[PDB]
Parts: structure tokens; sequence; C-alpha cells
């Protein structure tokens, strides 16, 4: 599980971190909750518990659910901050993150 990987303590700073609407930011959120320090293995491990629908690829309401994955309450992403996770991560045209582009994301 996520809580296998990240610290709970990390988690918790990270979601603190972005509370109000529109102050998320992809690379403040994967450094504060550690992500960013992890190996492709324990990355991929998140991935996959992100694709909430096993496609190999985050879209749609993934992106609109992305923290709530973290925590069940945590706040829903706006319109403009899942488009910035999108600009972050797209490196081919399709509007979806593969787990590559989540990768290279992440370790940024
Ligand atoms: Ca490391
Ligand atoms: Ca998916
Ligand atoms: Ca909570
Ligand atoms: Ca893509």
């Amino acid at each position: 599980s996520i809580t296998d990987i990240l610290s709970a303590e990390d988690i918790a700073a990270a979601l603190q971190e972005c509370q109000d609407p529109d102050t998320f930011e992809p690379q403040k959120f994967f450094q504060t909750s550690g992500l960013s320090k992890m190996s492709a293995s324990q990355v991929k491990d998140i991935f996959r518990f992100i694709d909430n629908d096993q496609s190999g690829y985050l879209d749609g309401d993934e992106l609109k659910y992305f923290l709530q994955k973290f925590q069940s309450d945590a706040r829903e992403l706006t319109e403009s901050e899942t488009k910035s996770l999108m600009d972050a991560a797209d490196n081919d045209g399709d509007g979806k993150i593969g787990a590559d582009e989540f990768q290279e994301m992440v370790h940024s």
C-alpha cells in the first residue's frame, strides 16, 4: 500500500501544504511527500495505487481524485490543478500519464 512506502507524517505534511485550492504544485507535493526520493520500483507501486481503473495510465477522474488516494478525505484537485499535473507529465501528446512519464515527473 502507499502506506507501506511513504511515511504518514510526510503525506500529512504534503496535504497540509496544498490545503487551499489552487496551491497544489506537482513538484512540491512530490518533494514534501518523499516520493521524489523513492526508487523506480517504489514509484511504480504508487502509480499502480493511483491508476484506479487499472488501464495502465492516469487520466480523467484519476487526476481529480489524486490526493484522495493518499487520504480518502482529502480535497479534489481543481480543473486548473489537474491541467498542471498533465502539463508536468505528458510527453507524447496522448492526454494521459503512462508509468514512464510518472517516473520522469516524480524525479524531476
Ligand atoms: Ca533514493
Ligand atoms: Ca487509469
Ligand atoms: Ca484525514
Ligand atoms: Ca502521455
